[PDB]
């Protein structure tokens, strides 16, 4: 009766395949380099070679074969970037002759203007037969749902480009479409505000036979901006930690060949392994113990003890792959394990949770001043000056002009623009900047953009829990080792209010609706918050628009699992981040 992941994949691959059918005879295939790996997450190539693709050609390698005479694009239509590149490319294979003579575009998910007439100014418009794939989430899990817009962070936070919002809000329209409108729309930021908006904006347009769902109980979206705080930590998930060190993109990650045991091997990390399903969500300090019991649950399945000779037979490809995921798994266990014994990374971790449970920053200085001594990875050391600035409102001005020093001499002078950058996202901040002040009530006022006061929230909010113990935990708190991302303690806030009621006031009537309980505490984040109502169990979605990490999704999981009965939820993103990911932002964008 209500919505599943699975429809999404089904419409995503019927709406390529029969794009695919309308481009007669056998295709080479072009597709933008990070389209490639969400397209596997909804297709087979298996299945694509099936509808008559010969060849897979990457836009960005610019060697796009001979071999058919239907050549195909597959890109984002709101980069700038692959409107030039693909006009490049028809020139280029035309003028390299008689070869592939007929064009195809599909543009993801919107044609859009500037493309329109760049293909016109570069003369090959009226050359290829243009079509738009409405590909908007992509399904990684039965319960996350991802634009995949890896740059959309970047777009958004330091180009103010405007379009992931635009395209969030499209995606939340398609569902309401499906399945009735959200009976309530819930967030908080000013882009999440933006999104209602966009939603409430695209209802009125319709009206021109849309009801409220019976089988959605409502969506809450969460902006990015108001809680960097979270990104920027290490996560101590398995998952979040190997995101940290390994790096995962589209359901995968590149290790070294010796882990998989037979350059690097890609492996895939996904909810169809049955153990990285009970390891991934896992604070990492209990994953040593969750491998030994699967180990020893395996060799008891093993001992416990004619043509039951080829029934083992038949059995043996299962046996391997068990093996193969338990092994694999070990060995990255280890490998992560070494990196988290470094004097570095205990070093790191320390003025991490320092910061994070509220200590004086400046107790925190000559900490970090050793960590540069040491080299430790530029990231890391920009990762703890924005903490520093995001916890505290702002950097100490003399503190500034010091670790702006140490940062540029020990690694290098182009970081002034990586700084300068920082700056603008507004996570390396001075005191004395107006920009950096965090809401008050004794506040007089200035700001238009007051910061998260994390000092107020880290009590009103309970963003520290001393007492979680990670083997079968109590809160959110474990997915950080005591800390409770803020982000999530604001779904709290709508969703478990009797708990969090229990946890920080008392006496937690507490089952009624929006942010009723918690406004006022609420007023202390960044931006509007908003509730606007629009006139078996239930979903709710719980949306990020700029980013979600690991550990907000292990920790809505934690809470989806709490409240079963009730509720099913559904993680909606504009992409998965993570602290790495936003300083590169910071550091690559000229």
């Amino acid at each position: 009766a209500g919505f599943d992941a699975e429809q999404v994949r089904d419409k995503a691959r019927k709406d390529l395949l029969h794009l695919l059918e309308g481009v007669r005879g056998k295709k080479n295939l072009v597709i933008e380099k990070d389209l490639a790996g969400p397209l596997g997450v909804i297709v087979k190539a298996s299945t694509l070679r099936d509808y008559g693709v010969d060849n897979f050609f990457f836009l960005e390698n610019k060697n796009t074969g001979t071999s058919q005479r239907n050549i195909v694009f597959i890109a984002r239509g709101e980069s700038v970037r692959n409107a030039h590149a693909i006009a490049a490319q028809i020139k280029r294979i035309q003028r390299e002759s008689q070869t592939s003579h007929d064009f195809h575009i599909f543009w993801v998910p919107r044609r859009t203007l500037f493309s329109d007439k760049v293909l016109e100014e570069a003369g090959v418009l009226g050359d290829a037969n243009i079509s738009e794939l409405p590909l908007y989430f992509f399904p990684l899990e039965r319960d996350v749902l991802s634009l995949e817009l890896n740059d959309s962070f970047r777009d958004l936070y330091l180009a103010k480009d405007p379009t992931p919002v635009f395209l969030l809000s499209r995606a939340l329209m398609g569902i309401q479409k499906k399945h009735g409108l959200f009976p309530r729309i819930i967030g908080k930021g000013e882009n999440a505000k933006r999104v209602a908006d966009l939603l409430s904006r695209m209802r009125q347009e319709l009206l021109a036979g849309l009801s409220p769902s019976t089988t959605i109980e409502s969506v809450i979206i969460i902006d990015r901006e108001v809680d960097f705080v979270t990104p920027l930590l290490t996560q101590l998930t398995y998952e979040g930690l190997i995101d940290e060190y390994f790096g995962i993109q589209n359901n995968q990650t590149d290790v070294d060949a010796v882990i998989v045991g037979a350059r690097k091997r890609k492996i895939q990390l996904d909810g169809s392994d049955s153990l990285y399903s009970q390891l991934r969500d896992a604070n990492f300090a209990i994953v040593g113990s969750l491998l030994n019991t699967v180990a020893r649950r395996l060799k008891s399945d093993y001992e416990s003890r004619t043509a039951e000779l080829k029934e083992f037979v038949k059995k043996l490809p299962g046996y391997q792959a068990e093996q193969q995921s338990l092994k694999i798994h070990s060995n990255i266990a280890e490998e992560i394990i070494n990196y988290t014994r470094t004097e570095i990374f205990n070093k790191l971790l320390e003025v991490q949770q320092n910061l994070a449970a509220g200590a004086d920053p400046s107790s925190q200085f000559d900490s970090i001043e050793e960590l540069v001594a040491r080299d430790t990875p530029l990231p890391q050391v920009l990762r703890l000056l924005c903490l520093y600035s995001c916890i505290s409102g702002g950097i100490k001005t003399k503190e500034l002009d010091h670790f702006r020093r140490l940062v540029l001499q020990g690694y290098g002078h182009q970081h002034l623009l990586t700084l300068h950058n920082l700056e603008r996202l507004q996570m390396f901040l001075s005191k004395s900047s107006p920009l950096a002040s965090m809401i008050t009530m004794s506040g007089s006022s200035g700001g238009p953009d007051q910061k998260t006061n994390y000092t107020y929230l880290r009590k009103q909010l309970r963003l520290i829990v001393d007492e979680v113990n990670e083997q079968d935990p109590n809160d959110i708190a474990y997915v950080y080792s005591g800390y409770a991302p803020l982000s999530i303690r604001l779904v709290q806030c709508v969703l478990q209010k009797q708990y969090l009621l229990s946890i920080t006031k008392g006496s937690g009537g507490g089952g009624a609706q929006g942010w009723k309980g918690f406004e006022e505490i609420v007023k202390h984040a960044r931006g509007p918050t908003f509730d606007e109502i629009q006139k078996d169990k239930k979903t709710v979605f719980v949306v990020f628009v700029g980013g979600i990490t690991f550990t907000e999704i292990a920790a809505l999981r934690f809470i989806a699992k709490q409240e079963e009965a009730r509720r099913n939820i559904v993680i909606c993103t504009t992409s998965i981040i993570n602290g790495n990911r936003m300083m590169n932002a910071a550091i690559e964008t000229a």
